[PDB]
């Protein structure tokens, strides 16, 4: 019979789904709401709580997924699903839900560790209803929240001032964990140890966690997976009225005033936005027009509220509260996913010095590397060989390196240096359910160790017994440091923690402590990007 | 001789002086006084809030508008139901929480008369306030009468199912109307300790319901019922009211990806855009081509949460919802004439035959809620009997009465009685000469006839006669007693029985006499169908 | 290094300017928002507090002005300002800003007397940043303040009852006065001595502040040049209900209700607003049509809240709080510049008894005089002399004292009478920063003592000694009753208090006081209107 729980705001009805081989059913709910729907005079404004609701709530449908391109939403969501069969997802600017998979027993009380999800897709695009929590669930038993927050201009447009301060889509990821915070014991999970954790856009917004004050006592382990704060593309740094003019300008909205901007978009519809989004023509490299003018997307900016400065003075600063936080790397995060999403010209997988240099160039919005810096750079990495299949793929190796690798490490040494306890990873491997027109060549391409953590080869068919045990050993590493802010355990192969011998884990086929990631790459970027 | 000015907690307002014959008193009628901020743009489907407070004399003589329904309904509904001589076109408005109050008190005194919030039918579709005259009850009577507006249709009852949208807005209205009477109406020579609410069809039902909800519990202390009651289940709608919320958002051209979004949508509509949206909705005629148990889920009452926890069914029998004088009645055929002339009805031919009935029976689904697979015996106990297919065609429109008002009428007077309370029941027989000349005149009692005795049409209206004027008295007095006692009895009257264990109530027409078991075998009948 | 001043809702950040023959540069802050942007739902409704900002705010830019005829308005701003090179201004809804100059040293404590000042321009037309208070401010070390209010449908339409009292731009400048009362110590200002003054619609403002309880403790003395409560023009009285509807249904509105139109006007956009309003053409005299129904402008009405009741019923009440007020006017008000604005009929520069008495009945909205009263008033100012040129000079004369002259004098009487200081003056000056197309004869047209006011000698060019040594007089003079109360000061020529001798000030080449200012016109009118 439907597990039914009551919640601050009204009793939740549920679903029971069983695991294959696992006799505790997991109680599943779809589309909690966490907040009142952001709509009409609520558009780009804090998150509010959801008004109560009278009797039992049905939640047993996927809530819909904020508005994003449906394009390259649908697709990045059918290339990150761990579940068997893609699903369908509408959208609405109603799309402040989360879902839960508890494998708790509700009849009785339970403490279960928690692990919220926040999903991925450069602030642009992305769900919650992509990550099926069961297998997670059932197999270390924790209790999966996967949330949703407003994306694009819906969640990020700023006028740099009081009038629309911006970061909206991170107090929604405040808000949700907030309502955590008061319900989730009566899901079987204990409100006083909740981890944190996310990919790309979603892993950066873990980054932004832990350094703003306002999420201060909402975490207690943190999680984030290629993608920190210093991950450049998603950190809008100076003056961002102008972004905010051109796409005020772009909906067909007067700049007069940020107040009148606001205004103005306040009483656009839904679909007004989604066609000015999709005029901007974002999450896509410009070919044509001053790279230092082109904005890939919207982000996370110096609001006031949440953030009271850059995440580069907030580091110094050991002042973010200190908690067990594990940060790590795929082996080639620009291998595939993201430059074939951006449409990048390489037909020819073939690159020479020039060219190198051009794309360089031209994915500033990416890199943020002065052009005069440009041959410094490309020589790094390209010089060494005259092979122009390398050069192509050592320079995939930089564009990772800028924006994943380097960022990463920096961000593990100062949470480490301001005396909490560290941990890092490099995963590669290449998992089955990879897409078919990716290389395969490709080992350890963003978003690949996904499968693992959210137990793919569990819901998913074709997994041999090679790929289901890394899924298990990695569940349990991430369970493992949900309860303890430790990944270690009996049946696991060492994790070093990250002091100053800077040792990590090394995770695919084979698994072994390594130390010193990306030691030297850190060391030519920060002195390259000092000059 | 000076207009009279009554100031309020909101502020002053500005009324007129208008004399009946046969009362020195002239009696001071105040039009148009606001109880609610009006309902527009984002207070659309919300909770009626309180009204804003005027700085001078607001000028309260000129009737308000009606709030926004079919506008060729609502004014043949009201001609037929007005007991002024002529009637009053009214317009049409959102901003129509308006209220109109008769006080025969002498203003420049104190006075403390009772008070009678009359709450109007119409299928909570149509209606109006301003139908109704009281000049003639509060003078005769020397009570205050208040006339009250609320919200129709989608404007009043769209509903979602969830917190997006409760529902009962109207009725959160009258809520909203009687607490207005309980801080204001001492200004008008009214006793707040006194207040009775009464109304008739979707009026009686919205009395019954106010009956039985937690939010009502202090502001009336006596209720009267005229041909409708929480169980007249037409009005009540019970189940998920979802896909009729999805069916009116579709016709009005919004999306229905959530409950939320359908709410935002429909708030952005403008009135003339929600009217076509009413029209095209086809509500109050009865489907005869599609399926039935599809046929127009109607607008109506759900349970909410807030008005009701739960079904009405539940709540009396419950004895808990607080207990006050309650007079319920009916009239003999209340299905005689009106409601099927209003409904368009396929009785052209007044002939009807066994096999013809279980059809209309079955496309009548909406009004009756009958199972197909009960069609046939129901048919057969009313329009067996005999073979003179005329005579079917009368027993069939006996038949819909008695679902409809009848038997819910004296389940909900036996539940209120077993619950400890005063109950009272009658049963209106008469034919008013005020009746529409296309009336058949064998039709006694028929739906809204006993209006024009309450509201003392005889008095307004012309031609009456002194048996048709000495009914009206009765009738005013007996409304007028309870309205005071909680007792309707009075020297001057027929003893009129308490609605007991004898179950005894009062026949009113020509000649008024006690009678006992109303209804019996029907309740018997149905109560034992139904339960399948 | 520019000055940053902290403020109760947050820093401001201005800029320093320095005034030839003043060593201290003056601190200048543009468009200090001083309330919520009247947007949206917040149309037609009291001003509501500012919401806070985060960092530091540019106050480096000049405000919009709030919509209205933007030629028409160009046009006043160009004709009264003080600065050299008028400065081209931006329309919006979005205008409750002030301008601040003080003179102050800001590193140190500063409670120097402020003056608020409140542009004119028939409560339809106008903005603050016209005037320049950088030459005041040095040249008298006054902290001067410029503030906006709603003009036009935005801060005036009323429907007579609850759903929209009116006076929105009233309630605005009692809002700006709030808010120097809460901040303007952080600029070098003294909260305890304010200073409200304004000429034309700002006099009418500054009038009305004195009567009006809502501004209770806000000043502590007012200024009223060329304008007053009792100037007929910029006061309703009577049914507003007709102008309403008229508005609603030109905007393409119901009148079914008042609800319901503010409901509808509520809704319109800026733009279509201003639409309106270009149609019902104000500040325009209506030729062809009744004269006791054409509308030169939206006004001041008694809404039961600024104003309880008539000014008329409100002065001979003596229940308004006493301050020290100083009430003037200019010897011909009506001499080019308001004529040429409302597009006066006098083209042919010559008047006959007839014209006249048509045209006196054509401007009714302005003199309000009964048609039967016509001939009297016509033949007590025309009948003198035969000379039609001298007869449309005198007709001027006429108008101006039915608009200016005698109300001023009334309003002062009244004040005097209630016990408190008053003060009179009659500018009479040609400046030499008229414009061509106005007639040399003119001296003291309406708005020519503002150049000697603000200062115009010192920032505008071509200004002879003697017009420089009026300015400085005139601002003492001016400066003097914001400190004390009472406009005397050693040096400057003796001022009079207005009192039963009735003794005033004349301004100009030769100043010196006089007594009893239109003392005989004032009977003349009183009998005349009192049939
Ligand atoms: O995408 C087209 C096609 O290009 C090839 C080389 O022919 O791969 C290049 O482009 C990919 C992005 O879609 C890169 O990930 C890859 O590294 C680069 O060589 C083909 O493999 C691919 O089908
Ligand atoms: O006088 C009117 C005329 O109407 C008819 C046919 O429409 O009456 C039928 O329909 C009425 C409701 O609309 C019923 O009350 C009536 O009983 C039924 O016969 C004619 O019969 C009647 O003469
Ligand atoms: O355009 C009107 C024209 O009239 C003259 C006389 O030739 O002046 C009269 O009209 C002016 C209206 O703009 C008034 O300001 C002025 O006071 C009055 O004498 C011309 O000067 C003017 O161009
Ligand atoms: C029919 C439908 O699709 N809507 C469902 C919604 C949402 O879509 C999600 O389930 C999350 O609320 O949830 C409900 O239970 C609810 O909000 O009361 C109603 C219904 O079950
Ligand atoms: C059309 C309408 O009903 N609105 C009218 C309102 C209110 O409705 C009354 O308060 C109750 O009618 O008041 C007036 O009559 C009035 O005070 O002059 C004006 C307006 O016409
Ligand atoms: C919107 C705009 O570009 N103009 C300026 C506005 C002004 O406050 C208003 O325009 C009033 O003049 O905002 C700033 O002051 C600010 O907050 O930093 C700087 C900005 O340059
Ligand atoms: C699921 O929700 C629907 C409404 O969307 C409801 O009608 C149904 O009864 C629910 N199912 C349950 C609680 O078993
Ligand atoms: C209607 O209101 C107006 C002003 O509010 C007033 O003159 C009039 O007396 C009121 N009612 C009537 C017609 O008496
Ligand atoms: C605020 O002023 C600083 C100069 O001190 C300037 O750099 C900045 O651009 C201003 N703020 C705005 C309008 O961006
Ligand atoms: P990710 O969030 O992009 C980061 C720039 N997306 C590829 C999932
Ligand atoms: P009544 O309100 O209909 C009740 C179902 N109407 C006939 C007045
Ligand atoms: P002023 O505001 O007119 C007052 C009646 N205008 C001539 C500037």
């Amino acid at each position: 019979s439907p597990p039914v729980v009551d919640t601050v705001h009204g009793k939740v009805l549920g679903k029971f789904v069983s695991l294959e081989g696992f006799a505790q059913p997991v109680a599943i709910f779809l589309g909690i709401p966490f907040a009142k729907p952001p709509l009409g005079p609520l558009r780009f404004t804090p998150p509010q709580p959801a008004e109560p609701w009278s009797f039992v709530k049905n939640a047993t449908s996927y809530p819909p997924m904020c508005t994003q391109d449906p394009k390259a939403g649908q697709l990045l969501s059918e290339l990150f699903t761990n579940r068997k069969e893609n699903i369908p997802l509408k959208l609405s600017e109603d799309c402040l839900y989360l879902n839960i998979y508890t494998p708790a027993d509700l009849t009785k009380k339970n403490r279960l560790p928690v692990m919220v999800w926040i999903h991925g897709g450069g602030l642009m695009v992305g769900a919650a209803s992509t990550y099926d929590g069961l297998a997670l669930a059932a197999h270390e038993n924790v209790v999966v929240v996967t949330i949703q927050y407003r994306l694009g201009i819906w969640g990020f447009f700023s006028t740099g001032d009081e009038h629309s301060r911006g970061n909206w889509g991170h107090l929604d990821q405040v808000a949700a964990l907030r309502w955590v915070q008061d319900n989730i014991a009566s899901f079987g999970g204990n409100p006083g140890s909740v981890t944190i954790f996310g990919e790309s856009a979603g892993g950066e917004s873990v980054s932004v966690l832990v350094l703003s004050p306002l999420a201060k006592n909402l975490f207690h382990r943190a999680i984030s997976e290629s993608g920190v704060a210093l991950t450049s593309v998603l950190v809008k740094k100076g003056d961002v009225k102008p972004l905010a003019e051109q796409i005020a300008i772009t909906a067909g909205c007067k700049t007069t005033t940020s107040a009148v901007m606001v205004h103005c978009l306040r009483q656009k519809t839904e679909e007004e936005l989604l066609e000015t989004t999709l005029k901007m023509k974002f999450l896509s490299l410009d070919l044509q027009g001053d790279p230092r003018e082109s904005q890939p997307l919207l982000g996370t900016v110096i609001d006031g509220m949440l953030l009271l400065k850059t995440p580069e003075e907030l580091q110094a600063e050991r002042n973010f509260h200190t908690v067990p936080y594990m940060v790590g790397i795929n082996k080639q995060e620009f291998g595939w996913l993201i430059p074939m999403l951006m449409s990048y010209p390489l037909s020819e997988g073939q690159l020479d010095q020039k060219t190198a240099m051009s794309l360089l160039w031209k994915s500033y919005p990416l890199v943020c590397i002065a052009k005069e810096l440009i041959p410094e750079a490309t020589e790094k990495y390209l010089g060494g060989t005259d092979d122009t299949v390398k050069k192509k793929d050592l320079f995939l190796d930089l564009i990772a390196d800028v924006m994943f690798g380097v960022p990463s490490v920096i961000v593990a040494r100062n949470h480490r240096d301001a005396g909490a306890p560290t941990y890092m990873y490099e995963f590669q491997y290449r998992p089955s359910f990879s897409s078919d027109m990716k290389p395969k060549t490709v080992i350890g391409d963003h978003g690949d160790e996904l499968f693992s953590v959210f137990g793919a080869p569990f819901l998913k068919e074709g997994a041999s017994e090679e790929e289901i045990r890394l899924s298990k050993m990695v569940m349990k590493f991430w369970a493992n440091f949900a309860r303890n802010g430790n990944p270690n355990g009996e049946g696991l192969p060492h994790w070093p923690e990250y002091n100053q011998k800077e040792g990590y884990l090394q995770i695919g086929a084979n698994t072994q402590a390594a130390q010193k990631l990306k030691d030297k790459e850190v060391a030519f970027w920060t002195n390259l990007f000092a000059k």
